[PDB]
């Protein structure tokens, strides 16, 4: 039905027809160049491993939420949570 | 041994910020977006291939997928010119 | 910069292989497997959610598609035991 | 309209499962395997392009990724002969 002979605006219309089987998703993946940043679950891994006094991992993540809060961490998006999937750089540290 | 939930915040942010610490400290992110009917260009390629008769070859349906792109009929979705098959692309004007 | 296309192969590849290297590790891999007709347990449970009277609120169709899960009318693709949405499915033995 | 929390349970799934049921279906499914120390080849790529001197452009940096699976330095997780930037590899033997 479809060949090299097609005219391409036909061929790309079938392709965007439903059921055509054109493999789609409702979300992408992109990177971005941001220098010195760190993924939230990276801190909490650090944070349990270098600091002294948390009895489960669960009191370090409850940690790092409260350095976000104050500025110490930010975030790159426009966020106020703390998320370990999410990244983030340092605050001013001056 | 050094550091504890007893030091000030302010000191244990900037132990993590130093270098050699072991934080993996890197010069990239990584953002998930929610683009409905997004599509990779390696999907289309293997779309081309398997519906479109006439192609020899696959690279010769990876050539057509950049044709579409130069076209309109595809887009990137962000701004980019060169055809790839790992990015992501949407639909351009069918009306 | 103290490597190139002049380095043996092998000492480049223990470079990137370090910690601390620049490369993403991570411990985890993503597959894509080809299984005509799969569908998640989201997709099940909207459905019954949809199309069947007399459920209350969605939660009662979550315990229906477990209750579905059970009786093998659907199966895991892999070998698992609780229902979950977010899951990969196929039907049973009709 | 004709089903209910009444209804058997058997004949609710066979009217799931009929073509044009409503029913959301792919003919593609994802599964997570955890692999210790797994990377994309992209990053791969990514890697050897920014600290490996000598490359006129990306693609060289490709191709010799492709490079390092022949000669065994790394290793494809399934069995697949070909490199791609979107499969998951593992270090080789390196001692």
């Amino acid at each position: 039905g479809l060949s090299v002979h097609t005219d391409m605006a036909s061929v790309t219309k079938a392709m965007a027809a439903p059921e055509s089987g054109l493999e789609v998703r409702d979300r992408m993946w992109l990177k971005i160049t941001i220098p010195n940043a760190f993924l939230g679950s990276d801190v909490v891994d650090w944070l349990y491993h270098h600091v002294e006094g948390f009895p489960e991992r669960r009191e370090a993540r409850k940690y790092a939420s409260g350095l976000l809060k104050a500025g110490l961490i930010r975030h790159t998006v426009n966020k106020i949570t703390f998320s370990e999937q999410c990244y983030y750089v340092f605050g001013d540290l001056s």
